């Protein structure tokens, strides 16, 4: 089998379309997602053209092996897609209508900077390598691009699934390549992070600040050091559900900053006890009284500063 | 091979049936389950019809490749089902009786709102895309729908396995699609959650309340802070066996509310010590005496309120 | 290819045999085990019969595709078995001797009630569906049923591998099915549970009881609360190695009961301190003195009661 | 295709050879390792013999399907090996030289008794089942047995890869089986266990013994209980990287014995406090003074005893 | 199919090229990485020569099965590569231009010594075994060696992807083997290690040193002991995170050294209390005063020494 011949010197336009059936397994650590969709391809092959009157039949159905099909591949997939051909239909003029159902694990980078208040643009890149006889260019048939109403991505809100209609045409290893960008716009469902990580984390911090209404060094040491260990447990829990980034994430910045608050609380608790032992509780009382205001005020201001920088 | 031709303008009715052999791996986090079943298909192909008298044989057995078989697919599967054809039998009138054994990982969403006292409706959606020549419509042969008596789903009680007999007929990419809903009704075995999470969690909370019968600030700080850490441990344990939901679960609500009880106990412990140091233990005693009643009463009432909202 | 014709109206007897080569991956959580074995099948096909004198050869070797082979399947397998045909031999009378080497992940339920002092009966169910022309019945050739001497199942003792010689003959979807039960009897190697879970757990419990020889409320609170947290660590460790059961397991009962001992010790520690503060240490001393005997005595008796109910 | 006929009544000698390319994934819990190697087979088939003068070529290359190849299998593999035929070469006398590249997950039991100062002998068992016409016996061609210089097994030192040249010839299901033992001798790289488990574990034990230079019961309770909890963390850590053995391992014995030291330290701490409260600190002092010497002396002696029994 | 015949006694030169499409899953524990690339092969087969005037085509396209293709394999891959042939083009002179898209899990050793400030040279080894008729030698076509601009390896910086143009020609099992070394130079993104492991770890070490400004033994015991439990909870981590090395990594040496600081602080805390109880706080004060300077000074110097030895 050979590719369709050009009437003039024009390339072959393969009209593409992806219709999402299932969206699942968005792995943040792996920066991958799994997809189950329909891939529709359409091109003109005049060699397959027929007179509908003389043939009786308006449409002709073919097996993949029987006709020439353009080698369309996905750029950002882990292993080559599992594909099952649904139908191949030839119209009288020779227009082929290919339809397959596929499943693929797509590699798409995520921006964790605003986590867990981040939004992502997942990509599915379609590509075709031009052949020796003629060049192949990709196109988007918007009527065959979409997603099923039941398509849900656990822990995410699906906003849109659109295609950048203009292909990226470039040269690779002395041959022309036509690439298409299918974009799935999603936003993270931050809800669960509030009662499970954010609020538990703040409670333990506020518990550490009760040491500013205590003169008992032994109890203060217990309060500040214990809550610090609960914070490490949370810090570890958070970094296990995320990949290692060469930048700070929003949660990462807050979590890190809270260590400084624990450290400074230890200094305060230490200073207050030292002064008390030195028989100067007057200075120790003023420092502790200031801390009561200073710690929540600086925490509240530092968080306004961080939220401003990240959002 | 081509589809059977219509006698009049009628579509082709493919009578379906799923008989469950094994049910396993209900993954809560993934919202998937694995199934091993029989898929039975039946349709009329008059081209395969034969006179039983002249043929001698009352039934004719065929290989899948030898005859036209409708392309029936599962909508909500991770990867395309692994299928092994058991038998294909043609009756004298041309009625084909197809039987295959399959295994599939089914994607079915879960309602975690009443966890671990939740019940679910798992779905298996069958679909067929109509061809060029004629439309294909799905049907349910109730005689061939069921499940084996030994079918067990670890940690779940299987109530029913029925089919919504009326197919969902719709249009997708200029063709007709006939969808069927097979529903597996299951209820969670909550038993283990009581001696492993619920009762241990309440014990540690009641241990924290013994600080209301203690004047020792250093001991109270130990009691309330230490038990709080065991609660953080149980909170993490519970959320590791669950996905992130944009809603509050029953266990989630209880676990969250218990943080407030720990926080308020820390305030009490702090208040009692402050007053005692300020040489006013009469106020400290009245607050501690009230707490002894207030904490269990408000906990018992708050739980009645929550159970009412959730059930 | 068609099945062998009956001389009279008799069904076809397929003599089976499973010879275990390797046993591995007994997953308690999953209630599965992996096997690697030989499957031997034998049936009479008179169409394949030959005169040994004129043929010279006493035996004739065939390729699977060349002759009719009964569709034998495993009921309780995750995915269809990986099978490699070793040999197919036809005797002069037409007796076929089939041999294949297979590997399968078998789903077999486990009874955790007596864990880790439990014994299991793993099952491998063989099945054959009767065909259009004639019925197929399964049989056991005890001479071809066994296991290799080196067959080891990590953390288990293999007692026996036998077959229930009488098949379960029943009707499913208007056809006869002949099922066979191959039983692998195994007992759990409890040894490791004693120095890793059982003894460490008792040590921490006995450490908590040293609070009955202490008047230091602050120290007692530390003793009882710290050891309680280690018990939570062990409970979690144990429940991670097991599936969630709708019944109490032996270890589960002991672990749960120990929480009650920790709770009552907290009550004692609280009571002793309250009385001491109320200036009545005479009552506090008598309660603490009684606890010294009561706690080990009630623990020893409660365990005798539990061991009696479980074994 | 049939096996080569015997000139006299002799069996067929298949000369084997395994040349390791890559060694990886030695899983201690699973008692498995992954291998990537060359399998070379050589036998005489006089039916394939040719005159080198008349033929023109001194060697003839064949496709697997074209000639008879002995069904050589691995005994101790999880799933049947992934094999890719590299070459099949026939010499003028009819000597066939088969070469394939394979990858397999090998099940080989491990002796954990001396962990992490243990050495293992990994096995790869080759087997051949004799056919109807003639018997097949395995042999070792030492010239084709080896391993690549770059072959590394992460966390292990590879000592040797040799073959037990004499095959284990036995009868199974009325047919002769010839088995070969390829042995990969390896020793564990214990280094990392010293700064990560052994030394951290000793430091915490020695920290617990500082309670013998303290009269503060409240501090001693903290010292001994805290370090006891950190010992439980190291115990749990160790047991996660190991399978459940029906015997005591070296690390297991030391870890277990250390619990006894923590228990006896709790008794001492308790005894010292009781006597001091009873207004007899003179005994309490003598018991504490003895403990300072007794604990390290008994620990040092007990360890000499254990190392002697284990090595 | 047979290999191309030599015009003179020359070997066959197969010009290779790897163009990386995707880089992912660099597993430090496993010392593996996953790759998705293009493999281009080119050789001369004069038997495939054709006249474009007669064939009516300037370049001929072939199916893999139709022509002789050299058996090129990857040395350091876990399982045989998933390959999909993109194109096979033969020009009139008989020069074949093969192109395939592949995905493989490559085994490449990592040098964790300077971790997490470590740089690595990942290798992809191409190999060809010479055949009976003629020798096959590998070559590098630099024009067809590269990587896509979007190629990202999570947590790593990709520096270069080059090929050692001179093949390693050697003899293995009486045949010539031609090996090629494709080198991917990468450097680890250490950023995340600083706010997640390094700084949290130093904070807890500095918190432990506040015991040098405290006379409260009970509080110092909590301080040094509790922070030690967290320097433990860290190191699991770095350990959870790495393979076991027969050498010391940079982070490993720092973590190990920190344990000595915690141990010596316990000695100090113990010494100070003993002297205080012995009614000699003047010695205790001088030791504690020195410790305040000695501990940070020795820590700062020890770290300069370590950083010097590692870098
Ligand atoms: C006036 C005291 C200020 C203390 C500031 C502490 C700075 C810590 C710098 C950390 C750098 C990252 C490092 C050890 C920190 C111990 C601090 C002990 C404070 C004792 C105060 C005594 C009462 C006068
Ligand atoms: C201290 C405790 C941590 C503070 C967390 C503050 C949340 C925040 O900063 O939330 C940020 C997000 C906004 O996200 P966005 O709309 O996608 O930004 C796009 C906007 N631009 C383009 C103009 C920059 O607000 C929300 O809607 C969630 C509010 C949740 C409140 C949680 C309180 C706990
Ligand atoms: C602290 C709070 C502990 C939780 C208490 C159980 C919650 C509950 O009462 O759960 C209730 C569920 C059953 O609910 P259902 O029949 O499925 O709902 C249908 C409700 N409609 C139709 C009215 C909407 O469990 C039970 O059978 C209760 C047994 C568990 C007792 C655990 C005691 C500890
Ligand atoms: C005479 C004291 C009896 C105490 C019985 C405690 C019953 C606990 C019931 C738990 C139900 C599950 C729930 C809070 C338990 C706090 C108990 C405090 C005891 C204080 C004693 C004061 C000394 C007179
Ligand atoms: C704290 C409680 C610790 C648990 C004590 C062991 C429970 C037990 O006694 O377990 C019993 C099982 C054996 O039972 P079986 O022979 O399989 O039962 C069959 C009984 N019929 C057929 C009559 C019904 O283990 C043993 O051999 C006991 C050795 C373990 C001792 C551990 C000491 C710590
Ligand atoms: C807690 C006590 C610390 C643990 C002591 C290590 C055990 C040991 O001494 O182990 C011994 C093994 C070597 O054993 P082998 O020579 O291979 O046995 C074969 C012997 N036969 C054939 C005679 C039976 O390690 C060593 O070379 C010791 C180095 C490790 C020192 C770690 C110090 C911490
Ligand atoms: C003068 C005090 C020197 C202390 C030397 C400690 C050596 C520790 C060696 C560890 C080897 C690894 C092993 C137990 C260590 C307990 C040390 C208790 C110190 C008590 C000081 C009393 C005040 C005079
Ligand atoms: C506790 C101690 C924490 C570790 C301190 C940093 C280690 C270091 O100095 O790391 C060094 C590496 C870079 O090394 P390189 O340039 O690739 O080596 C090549 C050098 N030759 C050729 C001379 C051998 O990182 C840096 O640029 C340092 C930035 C990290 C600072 C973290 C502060 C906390
Ligand atoms: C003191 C250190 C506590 C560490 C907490 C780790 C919990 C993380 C579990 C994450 C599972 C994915
Ligand atoms: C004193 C704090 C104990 C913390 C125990 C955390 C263990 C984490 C286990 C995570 C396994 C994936
Ligand atoms: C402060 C301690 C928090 C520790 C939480 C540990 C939970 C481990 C869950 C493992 C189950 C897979
Ligand atoms: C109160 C702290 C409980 C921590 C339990 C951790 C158990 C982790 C075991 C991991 C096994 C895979
Ligand atoms: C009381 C604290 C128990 C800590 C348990 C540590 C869990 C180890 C996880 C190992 C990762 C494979
Ligand atoms: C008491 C020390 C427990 C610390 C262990 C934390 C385990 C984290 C596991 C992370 C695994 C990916
Ligand atoms: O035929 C199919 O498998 C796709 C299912 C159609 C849809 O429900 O979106
Ligand atoms: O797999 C089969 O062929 C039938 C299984 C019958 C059953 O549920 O026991
Ligand atoms: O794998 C085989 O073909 C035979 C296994 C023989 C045995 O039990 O060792
Ligand atoms: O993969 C191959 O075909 C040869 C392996 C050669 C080697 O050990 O490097
Ligand atoms: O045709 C291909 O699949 C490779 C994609 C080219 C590239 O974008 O690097
Ligand atoms: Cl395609
Ligand atoms: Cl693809
Ligand atoms: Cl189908
Ligand atoms: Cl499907
Ligand atoms: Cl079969
Ligand atoms: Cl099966
Ligand atoms: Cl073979
Ligand atoms: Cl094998
Ligand atoms: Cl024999
Ligand atoms: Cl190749
Ligand atoms: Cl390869
Ligand atoms: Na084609
Ligand atoms: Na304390
Ligand atoms: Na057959
Ligand atoms: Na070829």
């Amino acid at each position: 089998v050979s590719p369709p011949p050009p009437i003039a010197d024009e390339p072959l336009t393969v009209n593409t379309g992806i219709y999402l059936i299932e969206c699942y397994s968005l792995d943040d650590k792996a920066e991958t997602f799994k997809v189950n969709a329909f891939l529709s391809l359409s091109w003109k092959d005049r060699r397959l053209a027929f007179d509908p009157v003389r043939s009786g039949v308006r449409v002709k159905t073919y097996e993949p092996e029987a006709i020439w099909i353009p080698e369309i591949r996905f750029v950002n997939v882990e292993n080559a897609r599992d594909a099952d051909v649904v139908d191949i239909s030839v119209s009288p003029d020779g227009t082929v209508q290919y339809l397959e159902r596929f499943s693929a694990r797509v590699l798409s980078p995520l921006d964790f900077r605003r986590y867990p208040f981040d939004s992502q643009t997942l990509h599915i890149y379609l590509i075709v390598r031009s052949v020796d006889t003629r060049n192949i260019v990709l196109a988007v048939d918007l009527e065959k691009v979409g997603k099923n109403d039941d398509v849900f991505l656990t822990g995410w809100d699906i906003e849109s699934f659109t295609a950048v209609v203009k292909p990226a045409n470039f040269a690779l290893e002395d041959r022309l390549e036509s690439k298409l960008d299918y974009q799935l716009r999603i936003s993270r469902q931050y809800f669960s992070y509030i009662p499970n990580i954010i609020l538990p984390m703040l409670f333990i911090l506020f518990i550490s600040w009760t040491a500013f209404w205590s003169t008992s060094y032994e109890a203060n040491v217990t309060l500040v050091v214990s809550t610090l260990i609960a914070h490490i447990a949370f810090n570890i829990l958070v970094e296990t559900n995320l990949p290692k980034t060469p930048y700070m994430t929003y949660t990462g910045a807050i979590i890190f900053m809270i260590y400084l608050f624990y450290f400074v609380a230890v200094i305060e608790v230490t200073v207050q006890h030292y002064l008390k032992v030195e028989s100067q509780p007057a200075r120790a009382a003023s420092i502790t009284r200031a801390s009561r205001i200073a710690f929540p005020v600086v925490f509240l201001l530092a968080n306004i500063i961080l939220a401003f920088l990240f959002f």
